[PDB]
């Protein structure tokens, strides 16, 4: 009903990704129906799906992590923090949408991808314009937090 | 650049339609920039012909005037107000901008929007395809829509 019953192959898209792009251990919580009308963070990312229904895939990261992932990802030593972002963070979105969309279409569901977008600045807020429930998914990692939301109309 | 008509249409017929604005479209020009920077702005994913995404960055005067003008200047909460008018414009430009890119042969699906808030956030498109800007000028500051296609 709401779509928190199709979240694993969500959370194990994003799960694998992060693990082997980053290396940060991410250990997901439980999927929840968000009940907050934003996400709030400091780098998200987020890519829209087209299919029997059509929706998005969204990640909000704290500073921490985001940086973690681009470290993980590009090394240490960082040349330029916006484009590294940029690049770094809409791969692993790339990825989390390619991985996720051919789990759903082992389930008889096919969905197309559309290109990813991020956004950058402290404190900003993404929202999903659905008439459906937001499905948000909280982790843990080695080096702070991130959410992933998707949605389905 | 032709393939931003449809944009450009969708956009200004939205605009006035729904909102009581009038925007001035300027000349489309490919960016040169990784980041478009404003404090509202709005995404949405298409897909079928070419993948991609149309994007929409106001500054705040202008996305205000925008949520007023759809709320009846009965806001209540700026940030659901927010969320639901720049959200419902989007997916208008969305339905409108695609409507008429069938008419141009090309076939495309829609995702559902995403709104940003935040003041002086970036958005990014992430493509190996150039990105192309059309600037806009309205009675209340400007605003810029995004688009690309791979």
């Amino acid at each position: 009903s709401s779509g928190i019953e199709i979240a694993k192959p969500f959370v194990t898209a994003t799960t694998n990704v992060l693990s082997t792009m980053a290396g940060i251990q991410p250990i997901p919580g439980q999927p929840y129906v968000k009940k907050n009308n934003v996400a709030k963070g400091d780098v998200s990312a987020v890519v829209g799906i087209t299919g029997h229904k059509n929706g998005s895939i969204s990640v909000t990261f704290t500073k921490q992590c985001a940086i973690a992932v681009v470290k993980a990802m590009l090394g240490d030593d960082i040349q330029d923090i916006i484009q590294d972002t940029k690049d770094a963070v809409g791969e692993v979105t790339n990825m989390i949408s390619g991985q996720a969309r051919a789990a759903l279409s082992e389930m008889g569901m096919t969905f197309q991808g559309a290109t990813p977008s991020v956004i950058m600045g402290d404190g900003h807020t993404i929202s999903h314009v659905t008439k459906s429930p937001v499905i948000a998914i909280p982790f843990k990692t080695n080096h702070g937090e991130f959410t992933v939301e998707f949605c389905l109309e």
